[PDB]
């Protein structure tokens, strides 16, 4: 079977993803209209860290909706080797965009993060984020 594998973070989040803790920093989070909202506290460059509690993702492309008042970084990590690995930072939108990324990180990654960049408290929201095995050239949206 050469089709990827599809996960649904989340769709609309009302709270965390089931399978998944917050190992973020420097941020609060809200659910609101279905979007998790971050709201970075200034100069803590903080972020959300999506924390996959058993079981890893391999390389691959991530997608979602986001729109964001600054700029966004997005990383993933893998905590058994406290590895990180800057995928992208996209810059401010003040509408929702989708984004299909590839990861090109060769480790296997628990941690997916969005953080506040600049570190000026600007907030983010994010939707419907999905890992593909998959790349983002061949990303069928689910
Ligand atoms: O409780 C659950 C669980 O926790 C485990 O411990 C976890 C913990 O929960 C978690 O929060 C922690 O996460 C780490 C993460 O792993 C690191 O990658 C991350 O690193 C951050 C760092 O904290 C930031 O300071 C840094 O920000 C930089 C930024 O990268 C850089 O671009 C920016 O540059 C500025 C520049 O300084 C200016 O001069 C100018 O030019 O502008 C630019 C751009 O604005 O500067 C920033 C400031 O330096 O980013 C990195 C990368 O994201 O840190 C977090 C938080 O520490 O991980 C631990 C695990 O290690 C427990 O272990 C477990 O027991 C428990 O159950």
């Amino acid at each position: 079977n050469v089709r990827a594998t599809y996960t649904v973070i989340f769709k609309n989040a009302s709270g965390l993803p089931n399978g998944y803790d917050n190992w973020g920093w420097g941020c609060t989070l809200s659910y609101y209209g279905g979007a998790m909202i971050i709201n970075p506290q200034e100069g803590k460059y903080g972020a959300v860290s999506l924390k996959r509690n058993s079981g890893s993702f391999r390389g691959g492309s991530l997608r979602f909706d986001m729109k964001n008042e600054g700029k966004v970084a997005i990383l993933v990590e893998n905590s058994e080797a406290d590895e990180k690995f800057e995928v992208e930072t996209i810059s401010p939108s003040d509408e929702y965009v989708t984004y299909i990324l590839d990861v090109d990180f060769d480790l296997p990654f628990d941690r997916i993060d969005f953080q506040d960049a600049p570190g000026n408290g600007d907030r983010i929201w994010i939707k419907n984020l999905v890992h593909s095995t998959g790349s983002a050239d061949d990303f069928v949206d689910p």
